[PDB]
């Protein structure tokens, strides 16, 4: 929509120091260093390349818009998976145990045994710690 675009155009403007309608490796360098980040010229060219679809060596507003729109979908998606994880994790210690899973399953209408739930933890527990971490949760969804 019109309103959504004018929001991304402000962020775009922040990068485009010169107001010429593109973001350059050096301009992106200036912003990233405002945020306390290094970065090398090599790393900078890579960030540009990942967004510069026409391949003329800078980023234009349409490329910026297309990128930001996919990031916008990744952000929301990440924050929804994160919220579900926090609900399964009762003590908020960063790990979902068997008792926590069984307790949530029970509320979801599924009365499982500890054997059954220990099997579900084992199914997602890649690292074998005995409980489910965040990436495993994201991967298991
Ligand atoms: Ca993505
Ligand atoms: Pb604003
Ligand atoms: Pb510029
Ligand atoms: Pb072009
Ligand atoms: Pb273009
Ligand atoms: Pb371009
Ligand atoms: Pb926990
Ligand atoms: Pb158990
Ligand atoms: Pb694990």
């Amino acid at each position: 929509t019109e309103e959504q675009i004018a929001e991304f155009k402000e962020a775009f403007s922040l990068f485009d120091k010169d107001g010429d309608g593109t973001i350059t490796t050096k301009e992106l360098g200036t912003v990233m260093r405002s945020l306390g980040q290094n970065p090398t010229e090599a790393e900078l060219q890579d960030m540009i390349n990942e967004v510069d679809a026409d391949g003329n060596g800078t980023i234009d507003f349409p490329e910026f818009l297309t990128m930001m729109a996919r990031k916008m979908k990744d952000t929301d998606s990440e924050e929804e998976i994160r919220e579900a994880f926090r609900v399964f994790d009762k003590d908020g210690n960063g790990y979902i145990s068997a008792a926590e899973l069984r307790h949530v399953m029970t509320n979801l209408g599924e009365k499982l045994t500890d054997e059954e739930v220990d099997e579900m933890i084992r199914e997602a527990d890649i690292d074998g710690d005995g409980q489910v971490n965040y990436e495993e949760f994201v991967q298991m969804m």
